[PDB]
């Protein structure tokens, strides 16, 4: 648990962990991705 973030590649399905600041993580997509 951090204020982290994921590049256009790293999934994020279950991951509690938020995306840098513009970003957006998708849930079903399981991959972070900008806006």
């Amino acid at each position: 648990a951090d204020d982290d973030c994921l590049p256009r590649g790293s999934k994020c399905l279950g991951e509690n962990k938020q995306c840098c600041k513009g970003t957006t993580c998708m849930f079903y997509a399981n991959r972070c991705v900008g806006v």
